[PDB]
């Protein structure tokens, strides 16, 4: 058996401009086993409004997932990716960093 902790990257499809329609992405990669919970949060609240995702498997025993939703960024809204996985002692919350 193998367990691997997920890598989590949160990023917008295009550079973020307030009031411009866009896509927010969570790429959750390199995790094992596949059991996982992933959500995008808008100021702490689960974004339900359509969710697309994409799962894949690499033969070194690792799963890869792209999770994304349409969003119009504003100055005041905070976004984060919330991930739970058995390798984590607590749910992991990774904030979207608009600038870096």
């Amino acid at each position: 058996m193998i367990q691997r902790t997920p890598k989590i990257q949160v990023y917008s499809r295009h550079p973020a401009e307030n009031g411009k329609s866009n896509f927010l992405n969570c790429y959750v990669s390199g995790f094992h086993p596949s059991d996982i919970e992933v959500d995008l949060l808008k100021n702490g609240e689960r974004i339900e409004k359509v969710e697309h995702s994409d799962l894949s498997f690499s033969k070194d025993w690792s799963f890869y997932l792209l999770y994304y939703t349409e969003f119009t960024p504003t100055e005041k809204d905070e976004y984060a990716c919330r991930v739970n996985h058995e390798t984590l002692s607590q749910p992991k919350i990774v904030k979207w960093d608009r600038d870096m």
